């Protein structure tokens, strides 16, 4: 039993809720919150900009030190950093950005990072300003992630479309 409340169960291991991932992170304090990162960990907008704002820019400061030491991530890759005031850890995962021409097949590789964590609060990878179809992203999530994932979908209309179209 965990403290995530009000989720609809999609499969054995995937749950979904119309929620602001920032507010959900502040209330649950999960072990892992997933960020929709880019390879430079420049948290300007979308989920990343919101999570970073909620940390008063501490996420960005930590991220800049990480990049200065290690260089950029790979598209499809990830790193574990602090969750600051939102979670124990933040798993920064880089899904492909369609608005940069990146290969959508890398979306499965991106979701594979979730399997290294038993439970996660996460957004749909490559959705929103990353330009992928969120229905496709949800399908890849369900078919790739085997650990327990709680998906927060900010947009109520997108949320009900995701639920109503889910196979
Ligand atoms: O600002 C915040 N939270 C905040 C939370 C999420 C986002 C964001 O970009 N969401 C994206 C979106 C939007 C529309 C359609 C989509 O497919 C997606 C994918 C992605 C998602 O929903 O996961 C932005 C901001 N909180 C403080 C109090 C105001």
């Amino acid at each position: 039993v965990n403290s995530f409340s009000g989720y609809l169960k999609l499969t054995d291991n995937v749950y979904i809720k119309n929620a602001d991932i920032v507010e959900e992170a502040k209330k649950v304090k999960p072990t892992v919150v997933v960020n929709a990162a880019n390879v430079y960990l420049k948290h300007g907008g979308g989920v990343a900009g919101a999570l970073n704002k909620a940390t008063n820019n501490a996420m960005q400061v930590e991220s800049d030190d990480y990049i200065a030491t290690n260089g950029p991530l790979k598209v499809g890759g990830s790193c574990v950093l602090s969750g600051h005031n939102l979670a124990k850890h933040c798993l920064h995962v880089v899904g492909p950005n369609v608005n940069k021409g990146e290969d959508i097949q890398l979306l499965k590789s991106a979701y594979e990072n979730f399997n290294q964590h038993e439970v996660l609060l996460a957004p749909l990878l490559s959705a929103g300003i990353f330009g992928a179809d969120p229905i496709h992203s949800l399908r890849v999530c369900v078919d790739t992630v085997r650990t327990n994932v709680y998906l927060a979908v900010f947009d109520k209309n997108l949320y009900d479309k995701l639920v109503s179209s889910f196979l």
